[PDB]
């Protein structure tokens, strides 16, 4: 007889215990069953200020469950949702203060600008004195009749300025600013769809919140490894290997793992038509992803290597001369003899340099090694860089080598692209650094699975320093991170960070931060 | 969970030790990140699934907080209920909350063990070369009746 | 500063009846039907006697005595294919279980091998006295006999099938324990036998010699006087428990042979005495006639010598003896560097040893020479064991064998060293020290589980020996993490039980 | 149908069913029986003695509520897992007329400290003259923070006897106190257990030090036991055991000897005013290449010569008895004599023995065969200008690791642990341990829950009325509450009982004549 | 409080002189700190200890006000309750506040 | 603290661990030894507890 | 465990001696880090000095 779920089993027992005693616990506590759905909880602030503009957009925001702290964890557990949710601004201005801010709702699709051009949508308007904080709803239009937990286009509620924060007062040191506060909480009609275990995974997606680790310690860099310090803003970011686009896919040629550099080193000298000369040997490549390119061979290093000088030590520019090499062996001891760091090369070998296009397409060539054959893996470790400069590792764009295509990010509707940096040593350059497309772990998962990251959407990541100076990250579909604003000062920002997940937003959608 | 019954085992071999954790039902693992403390029992179901001609019989124990488990006859003379090896309709067995507490916190341990020991063999009236031969016990879990979780913390906060 | 209050919340906590031990069935056994049972052969024999529910078990020993009647609770788990019928027999009190077939002519139910549910059997309590004393045998008693054979249709593994039966105890709705006493108080005549043998195999030393538990053996015969202890005190032995070895004072060459080729024997002096001129400690069995000749340093060439190992006493001083290396006890004045005398400790006391000093010594039981041809453990003989005047001894009780305990002992040519014991090392120092229960007609009985079910009743007797139900049960089977586990008092003329693969 | 439940089954009626009613009721009648007979009456408890030399506060009696302080309630409590309820007090002075004070029972609630001192006579207090001429009943009452209590809860209420006034005597002695226990009304055990199903986890500390000095052998070396020692400092490194199972020690609990072989080399010593020496191999080792069983104690610098007659050495290495291991033929050995054991280098005839165990292992003795032996460690002296029991000095206790020491810790002194072992020109010769046997079984065997500043105190008891306080260690060491107390009126036959976890930094208590 | 008698101590020596207050009490004591009045009586419990072999009576009286409070045979004059060296029990007597202002400071 | 023959002068350094020689001749993988491993003060060791390895 | 912790400070700063050397006290000062063996005394009455206070 078949046996239902719900289960149509027996029961048993053996001397029990009472139910009061539940009562007991519900007394000691008063955990009414459904609490979250009861209170709204905080998500962010702006700042308006006397600076604003008459439709300087304020606050632009989407229908997703992943913003309310609780939901986001009960999503886990769902594969669906439907209808809308609240959200709750909290303006807290001066009784003196004059001025308007006005809310607007966008049909999906429509793109938010920001610009005097928004006001003529129907909307509703704040007083700057308003008291009692404002419910907003934003209704679920959808042509789906429920969504998936990926999807993104949704309506819109933007904060524009109506009319500027008036002070009666103006003084030196000139330009004051009110608090907006927003909090969310599920609507009215927020339900959501088929159970699934919080452990597994859909064919065609995967969560993004497990694509920046939640505690920055953790982090580390896809270029060449080090310990996490910092960021960096620039118009245009741009990185070949160990890169993961959204799709599982690279134009790299590299695993993420960072685990060294496997080779063969030929015996057949070819190099030493120079005394000042250390030497160069043939490489072989032990394994690969494509195109016989060595996995893990390094990024960067340019247009020559010159051994003049070389036979006595490591002093020529701008060439990644350091290399740590390890034995590979198998049964015992090594035959090749103390061998020193050794320094990477691809192309044509003249009699005292080699020359490299910026492509891989030459056979590999790498530094002296005093004797034999052997079967090695290399760590690369150093940098040489310029008898002078200031540009941190990664901050040419034709010095970045590729294969076929190199993956770039450009400003995409103001939101700047970043370089995580990392700090591992090198000559000349004061504060050695290095640039980085994408977090060791960020670059990890991406190989691994197939994220659901949309070709016009960011997965957003809220980065919170120690003692409350947060800015927004946003890893596009293309896989590069992105930053809403400029020029903000990441040298104030506290030294531990942590890293939460605030949803999917549309691309274009300015990212806000929030440092002093 | 499932466990393996045999004819190798032994009159008081113990093939199901747990206790009582909210952490074993997949769903109700998750709901607890969000929650502080819980109370109440939570719910087992054995699907022993023994052909007909099969004889033997398993037994089901409580073992009051604290007191071991070691896994000798010396169980079997605490109070026990026992199924059939022929038995069709699963067994929904019910793990009490013995508490000194008035409310768990998350990562207490103290707590009643119900435990599945083997009464008499599983006799089978067969026997044959590459001797030994065994029944599949599925172990499946679900939140009791009165199952509730207690004060609400933000799945981002960690405790002191 | 109190409340009612309190005691209620636990009640809810907690679901406590404040009797409840009086509800449930507990487990006593497992007794294994086999398709080879011949009809009668008894399974089952129990007396009435508390001390089989662990619960009662425990209470019982704070109570004097006790009434009323026991529930056992059969739980037969063969297949539904399973033919066969076992009946119960409940025997009026006094009558013996003698043999399988004949009780079948009392009134007896018929229980059949394919029960779906257990069958509860309310022993009565027959009495002839208004309330029973912990001790009494004189109960109804319960036997289950095979009436038709368990047959099983299926015979490719052709031998060997078998069927289990398990047993189970509750108090009936009237037993009630009388007297109130104090645990660990001494009943008039005998103290409570449960503690004479401990609970782990750990624990277990033989009484004859040290050494760690290695198994058990068998005879038809048994035989032990030396720290023997009877259940009622006496012992025909002449030590003190503790095996803290021999101390003894030596005498110089004064009777030493005076035509020597070899090591002197040298006669010495008790020091400690239980009995008359026995030293406190002298090893219980060598070998008679032993010839120290060719005994000039090895000892190897000796036959049976129990070597000892030696060390000062009470000197107080500069250690004035020479190398003291090992003894060879002996007893019986010769003529020349032999010791002739046996078969009793009537004899001087000789002392095996390059000794030149006078003094006061210990020795212990050390080492065992042997012939070559040796297949035998220590203590097989009747002739070599060492009597003052009386070998207490055991033969088959009723259809119950004796047992000894066998330990590891360092022992010359012997594959496997072996010295069989009659007592369990605490079940001597126990029963010094006081009287217990075992009544003249009694036989007190434990059980003895390691794993895979192997079960086996070891039972002590007035007497003190250890017995069991049958004669040949394998005891190379067993696993050594061995645990005992008191019973009752079971019926001397009985046959203990026993289920081992 | 299939299942069967807890209380079940066909009722069966065989042969002859004798009216189980009347019986029943003829034997009640035969001796009246109530619910719980050992709840009406009151049984003898404790007695603890009472000096005039007692100043005004000193605890007589401490007792933590539990079922351990009755005994039927004891007995019983194997069966049960948790207990609630009140216990009453029944307490006796016994003294001449003619002597004079007061004694105060007071019920101290779960948080305070039970120490002495005046303060804890200004809680509420009943109080008994010696001449009071009759027993006097209190009450205490079951104090909680949690529902019920497990059979080791250290959060119950307490029961002190203070001395009030002091005890003066006309004449120039030592008074009595008995207390007797009861159930209360309110008393009732909580779930039920078999006995032989011990307790929690098998982690608990009761099972530790045994219940009687049967049993009380030493970790050092074999021997019964003769009482205890304070010291400002104790140490040992060998078959002492820490909460966590580490032994920094060279030793299995099982004291029974070294398992070793002797290569027939007699290293060429003097031919004659020496026994010579042989190397040594371990047949067992527990950590590095030591064998199992070295005597952690000896003299440094072994001088042996003239050592062919006898074992006249100074400052000794045990000498110790010794055994073949085990042969198939008639015996390869010949003539065994005592060892003497030596560790470190054999640079001379005589061998230069560290303070580390890490050299060479060497035994003197008169060996020309090769093969496994055994060996007893059996006799020990030092010069005739010592008085010192073995394991006293620093220097002799050998050590491969790291030698863990107890100071003086928060009001607590370490105590060895001495027992007799065969020596000469000693006086009454004693070895020091850090620990009983059982306490080096177990620690071994198990881990345990000892807490980092924890302390498991054990109420160890006279006959004649005395106590004190031994709590063990995260170390495993053992510790008293005062810098000196008479251990030497201390009688033989010592039972043990445990009292509980406190913590290591608060004092220990003490009670005798 | 506890104080010594002496065999040495003539008839009439003052063993114990203290005005009523809330000092005479611990709890009460550590209590008067929050207040600055009190009023009402305290209840005095006083015991001797001693062999019953020595020999001796000690009187408490309740001295008003306005008297004087040293020694002399007089004060055994108004209404003292007595105890011997060998009551072997507690006394239990009551000190009226007896008051001229209606409240007490401190 | 010692380190193996720098041809030349002073340096700060990093220095990974990257290969073992072992004897002439083993089966043990690193870490087998009890006796090769390195102490401070105290060495966290876990035996067999309760039946589980 | 333990005394009440509230008299562990003076009510006054006029009572004020500091355990290092004797002085009148005149100020506080913060650091990133702090140490002091003598007469320093932890909560528990471990003290890792050498001197009565």
């Amino acid at each position: 007889i078949t046996g239902e779920e719900q289960g149509v089993a027996v029961a048993t027992g053996t001397q029990p215990s009472a139910p009061a005693m539940a009562t007991l616990a519900t007394a000691a506590t008063g955990t009414m069953p459904e609490e979250w759905k009861t209170f709204f909880s905080y998500y962010t602030t702006v700042n308006w200020s006397t600076t604003d503009e008459t439709g300087k957009v304020l606050f632009v925001q989407g229908l997703s469950p992943r913003m309310n702290p609780f939901l986001d964890h009960l999503a886990k557990m769902y594969t669906g949702w439907s209808g809308s949710m609240e959200i709750r601004f909290t303006i807290s201005g001066s009784g003196v203060f004059g001025g308007k801010l006005a809310a607007v709702m966008v049909p999906p699709g429509i793109g938010t600008e920001g610009g005097t051009s928004l006001l003529q949508f129907p909307h509703v308007l704040v007083d700057a004195r308003q008291t009692e904080p404002v419910i907003f709803n934003i209704p679920d239009i959808r042509t789906v009749l429920w969504h998936d937990m990926h999807d993104t286009l949704t309506a819109h509620l933007v904060i524009l300025v109506y009319n500027d924060l008036l002070n009666p007062y103006q003084n030196t040191t000139t330009g004051t600013s009110c608090t907006v506060t927003v909090e969310t909480r599920g609507g009215t009609d927020f339900e959501f769809h088929l159970l699934k275990p919080p452990s597994r995974k859909m064919i065609f997606g995967a969560d993004p919140s497990r694509l920046i680790p939640k505690k920055s310690m953790f982090w580390e860099g896809n270029r060449l490894p080090g310990e996490f310090k910092g960021f960096s803003i620039k118009p245009l970011v741009f990185q070949a290997n160990r890169h993961f686009d959204c799709k599982r896919q690279t134009f790299g040629w590299s695993t993420p793992e960072h685990a060294g550099v496997k080779l063969n080193i030929q015996r057949q000298n070819l190099d030493t038509e120079d005394k000042t000369d250390i030497g160069v040997h043939l490489v072989t490549g032990l394994k690969t992803i494509k195109s016989q390119v060595p996995d893990g061979w390094p990024d960067y290093y340019g247009r020559n290597i010159i051994l003049a000088n070389t036979t006595a030590s490591f002093g020529e520019v701008s060439e990644a001369m350091l290399g740590t090499v390890v034995p590979y062996r198998v049964s015992g001891k090594l035959e090749w003899r103390h061998l020193p760091e050794i320094a990477f090369a691809n192309g044509t070998a003249k009699n005292s340099t080699i020359v490299c296009g910026k492509y891989l397409t030459g056979n590999f060539y790498v530094g002296g090694n005093f004797t034999q054959q052997g079967n090695v893996v290399v760590y690369p470790a150093f940098w040489t860089s310029k008898h002078g400069d200031t540009k941190c590792i990664g901050e040419d764009e034709d010095m970045v080598k590729r294969i076929d295509v190199l993956p770039q990010a450009q400003t995409t509707g103001g939101n700047y692209p970043i370089y995580y940096v990392t700090e591992f040593p090198a000559a000349y350059l004061p504060a050695p650094r290095v640039y980085n497309s994408q977090l060791l772990w960020t670059s990890r998962l991406l190989a691994q699975d197939v994220y659901d990251i949309g070709p016009e959407a960011l997965a957003v990541f809220k980065i919170k320093d120690s003692a409350g100076n947060w800015f927004d990250i946003g890893i596009s579909c293309e896989g590069f991170s992105f930053v809403g604003a400029p020029t903000l000062p990441f040298s104030s920002l506290q030294f531990p960070l942590e890293a939460s997940y605030v949803g999917m937003a549309s691309a274009y959608n300015k990212l806000q931060h929030n440092i002093a």
